[PDB]
């Protein structure tokens, strides 16, 4: 029952979850509450990370392909994505360029991106209408095309994701997705998430937001 | 759901995320029973196995170390095991019963084999306890303990990699001892994912024993 | 070790390094029985034996590094193979060259199309040209590259290194060297198989005969 | 082949290796649409990658080792899943009379109410007994896979290990560390020594910036 909107048309939604902070506690003890919290912080502070592999999430994510390509680099997880063989685009708002000294107003940049999207999309449609197969015609669509996928990932792998994506060195667009993931993660695994931030999280932005 | 295995072993279900429909939701990126089972068979038939990765199990398993070592070779999974260095170890060992060996032509009664194995276990254990009480640390004293010592672990595994495990272990070329664990894993799996299990047996299962049970 | 195969108009697969060979698998399998290498007949026989019974772990000790140039829509299909290592050209950090996969008119064989295949090719070029010049002007106005590149189409060429062991490479071939896979990636898979054949003749023959699931490699 | 003896009958032996320090430089440079530069430039990128946590470029360096080690050691080792293993089988082979017998020096450091050499002989006695029983079981037609269960955890096994440099570093972090059992520390020292020999720059940079363990910053 948890969806977060990201960018102009994207989202992250929680599809399912196995376990909670106690799943990592059982695993670390190999047995089927102030003590439990303490073991959580204890595991986290000593980098005993494998217990956290026994908490698992499945997300449904709508994201632009350029964001998805960074995301899918995370190999310790499962993905199923929408197929372009078998249509909406991320248009940055003007604010995206604030802090940059551009020769053309931020609003004009937005418009040019939006113009290319429009032109590429119409080329695609015309190709399809010509009888060009989809797998060929879609190649003209830009990297800001929205795709969707299911992402299944354990809490350990998700921490690693947060380390590298919830960080000002990461592209701002994916950091937004990472913040949504962290928020869901915090909801479901408050003890682990709190210990993670305190002892093991390597990025900067979840300390600031 | 807990199943006894061998003399002191068990496979116990701790948790599961999803069911056959999780694999359907994922293949479609989004319930109609006949259509959804059909998709299941279609995925399994054409080897499109990633959707089954979105079903996941956690088990708690108690097994002898010679069995755990065969098990732990399956890398696409998560493990937490008892140590070893940090616990005093229980007097628990797999001693095969005479039925394990009847069938084999042996020059001594099957029962005397049981007795011989028991005797050595008992001696190893005594040595261990002696070294323990003498101050030798556990991590050193336990090296005298035989491979039939029972250990316990938590095993977290998705339905795709579990199917791989069943391919390899639910099979008469695998050691009899681990076959028995696989039969219990197959039962829990069938109970939680009947459609995936049936489609697996029908289309992708490479072993021999699961279609006998 | 070095090989290079050109693919599509401007792509390639280049072999950068390799560890091991058919005998690497033979040795690793042999340790099971407390044995090492034997002789050519027996060792070749063993490779086939391993392949027939699906004993795939010994082939993990054969390892390749490729340097691949490919359009993003192909790279995206390729990078779904998780049991492997990648490093790729960055659109955030580098300024991208004008290189796009333009399909030739023949790519449309057996399709009845409304406009001549040549027009499709030229329509694809036009949109590409337009998207690219927009990217350049965004870059020139001080737009960061990571934003500017979002207007670039899926047929932009990217480059990457791919390190992959023989087992995982066989898994790749089963799925990509197959007529249900998109033609463009089938072409890269053919190049991959060709290099694999060259460096591991026995494994490769054995794979084709006993295990390979696709159709295009026959 | 680089082969280093460990414990009383143990060894770690380099079988093969793909790539070198410059393999990581090449992989990293592709991000900036670049290749190799020169000596002092490329060594500095190695340091830079390690200092900032860019680990993936080190995946393109790969090693194969042949390791002989006690089963209690292999069991800890094999927990490292991002690697490839093939091991001697007690199902398919008649096992050799080779067991790890700790030297008396393994025990000083600890107060014991029996002398360390007594500990050493108590271990041998149990090994001898178990091994003789094993042979007797085999001799009676007890199949190997069953007979071997009486053999103690200190039995030597052998395996091939193929592992990339990033995952080798993870291994050094965990096993070349005083918290790991002394026996496996010793293997991890040999591993480190071969690593260092093949990839001197990656290795120095790893010690300087990324290595979490304690012992490799003191054992040469
Ligand atoms: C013709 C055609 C058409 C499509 C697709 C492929 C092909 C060939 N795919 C891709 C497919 O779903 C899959 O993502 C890739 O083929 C990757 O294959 P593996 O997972 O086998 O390789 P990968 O290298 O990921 O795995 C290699 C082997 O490791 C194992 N493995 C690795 N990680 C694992 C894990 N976490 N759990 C369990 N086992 C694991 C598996 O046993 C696998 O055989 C797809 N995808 C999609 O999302 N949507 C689509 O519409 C399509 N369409
Ligand atoms: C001193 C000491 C003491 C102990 C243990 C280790 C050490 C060093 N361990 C072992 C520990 O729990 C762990 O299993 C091993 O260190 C394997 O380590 P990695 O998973 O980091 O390596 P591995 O090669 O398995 O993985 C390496 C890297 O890949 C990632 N990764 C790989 N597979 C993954 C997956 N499926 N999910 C998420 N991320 C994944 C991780 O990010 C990790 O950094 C243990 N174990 C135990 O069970 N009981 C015990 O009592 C002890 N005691
Ligand atoms: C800010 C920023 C900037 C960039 C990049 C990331 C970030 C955050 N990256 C991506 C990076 O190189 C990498 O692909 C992803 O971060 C995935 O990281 P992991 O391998 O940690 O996750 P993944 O989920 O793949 O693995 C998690 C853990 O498992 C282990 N592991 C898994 N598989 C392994 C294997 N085969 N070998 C060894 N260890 C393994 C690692 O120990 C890791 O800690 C990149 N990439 C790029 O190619 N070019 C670029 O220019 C950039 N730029
Ligand atoms: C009857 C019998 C007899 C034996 C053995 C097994 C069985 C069933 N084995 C074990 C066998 O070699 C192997 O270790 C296990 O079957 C684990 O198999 P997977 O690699 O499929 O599981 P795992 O979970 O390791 O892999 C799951 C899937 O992921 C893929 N994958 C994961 N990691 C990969 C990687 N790094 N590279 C490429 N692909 C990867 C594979 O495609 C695989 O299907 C063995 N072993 C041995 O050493 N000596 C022996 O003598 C024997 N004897
Ligand atoms: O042969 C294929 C075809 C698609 N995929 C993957 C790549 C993407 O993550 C999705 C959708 O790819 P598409 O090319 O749009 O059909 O599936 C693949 O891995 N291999
Ligand atoms: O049937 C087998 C035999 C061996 N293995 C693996 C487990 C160990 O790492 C080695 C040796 O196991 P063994 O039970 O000794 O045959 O190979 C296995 O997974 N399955
Ligand atoms: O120091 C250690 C101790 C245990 N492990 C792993 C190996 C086994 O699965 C368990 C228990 O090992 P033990 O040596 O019994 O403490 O944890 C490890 O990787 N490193
Ligand atoms: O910040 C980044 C940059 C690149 N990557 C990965 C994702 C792609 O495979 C390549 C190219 O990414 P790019 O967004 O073009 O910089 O590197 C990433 O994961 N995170």
């Amino acid at each position: 029952h948890m969806k977060i909107d990201i960018l102009d048309k994207g989202f992250v939604e929680l599809v399912d979850v196995m376990g909670n902070d106690l799943s990592a506690v059982r695993a670390a003890r190999v047995s089927f509450e102030e003590r439990d919290r303490h073991l959580i912080e204890y595991l986290m502070k000593h980098g005993h990370e494998t217990p956290f592999e026994h908490i698992v999430f499945t997300f449904h994510v709508k994201a632009p392909i350029f964001v998805a390509r960074q995301w899918f680099r995370h190999r310790i997880a499962s993905y199923n994505e929408l197929s372009g063989r078998y249509y909406e685009f991320y248009i940055p708002s003007p604010e995206r360029l604030e802090g940059y000294k551009t020769t053309i107003p931020p609003e004009r940049v937005t418009e040019k991106i939006s113009e290319i999207v429009d032109k590429a999309y119409r080329t695609y449609l015309e190709l399809i209408e010509s009888g060009v197969p989809r797998e060929v015609a879609r190649i003209v669509l830009p990297l800001n095309l929205y795709t969707r996928f299911f992402w299944t990932v354990n809490a350990r792998s998700l921490m690693n994701f947060l380390n590298l994506k919830a960080d000002s060195h990461a592209q701002w667009e994916i950091q937004q997705y990472a913040l949504a993931i962290a928020r869901i993660f915090k909801e479901k695994c408050p003890w682990t998430f709190e210990a993670f931030l305190k002892y093991a999280y390597k990025g900067d932005i979840l300390k600031e937001v």
